[PDB]
């Protein structure tokens, strides 16, 4: 995340850290129930065997060991077959199971967020949260030890669909947002994390980090995968 401020994981209880096998942190991902996190196909497309996965609930450190945090094994590892790499379909599932066999327990730094309602996203303009690891800085080359997060603004589908902007590249499936002053913003390394807005009184998981041209640019506004256009992908897959 590209400015914002930092964070601890009980102010994001339901953001997952994603790891891959020689060693090493991949996405962000967020837990919408007890053995499910929601995360990007991108982020897994390159190494799909869900054995060299590692997920974490309830971690605040990237290469520390938060107190209280879960480490849990992939049982299943779900990309959206209509996926092509700006992504379309853009959107995974995981199941998880640790070792002892045994799905995630819920407490003050691990739970759940609720999906939104089908075809139903916050007014444009509204502030909604961005969660992640990612780098602070486009030209840095590590990423922060401690999570952070930031806030952006909901843009239009017709202010995203304009050619200064990402023209045709974003689609109906996809939300843009941004800051007005594109001083903030989801980078790299933050993929597959929580896009959360409040809808009608209630945390909700609107966007998953997916794309965007550099970082922090302006007319450059950050894209998600819009989630309450993939609820019956979600239902049918975690049945
Ligand atoms: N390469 C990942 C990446 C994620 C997100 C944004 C949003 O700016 C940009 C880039």
């Amino acid at each position: 995340i590209i400015g914002g401020e930092f964070t601890t994981i009980e102010n994001q209880p339901w953001f997952a850290a994603i790891y891959r096998r020689s060693v090493t942190y991949v996405c962000g991902g967020s837990l919408i129930s007890p053995c499910w996190v929601i995360s990007a196909t991108h982020c897994f497309i390159d190494y799909p065997k869900k054995e060299d996965y590692i997920v974490y609930l309830g971690r605040s450190r990237l290469n520390s060991n938060t107190q209280g945090e879960m480490k849990f094994e992939v049982e299943n590892l779900i990309l959206h077959k209509d996926y092509s790499a700006a992504h379309h379909n853009d959107i995974a599932l995981l199941k998880i199971r640790s070792k002892e066999g045994r799905c995630a327990q819920p407490s003050r730094t691990i739970q759940t967020i609720a999906l939104p309602s089908m075809y139903n996203d916050p007014q444009f303009g509204t502030s909604c949260e961005i969660t992640g690891f990612g780098k602070e800085q486009s030209t840095d080359y590590l990423y922060p030890e401690q999570l952070k997060m930031t806030v952006v603004k909901l843009i239009s589908h017709r202010e995203c669909q304009q050619p200064h902007y990402y023209g045709s590249e974003v689609t109906t499936k996809m939300l843009c947002a941004a800051d007005p002053q594109w001083k903030t913003d989801s980078c790299q390394g933050d993929s597959g994390g929580p896009l959360v807005c409040s809808l009608q009184g209630r945390m909700t998981l609107t966007g998953i980090v997916s794309w965007g041209r550099g970082c922090a640019l302006k007319d450059k506004p950050g894209v998600y995968t819009r989630v309450s256009h993939f609820l019956p992908w979600i239902r049918s897959h975690t049945k």
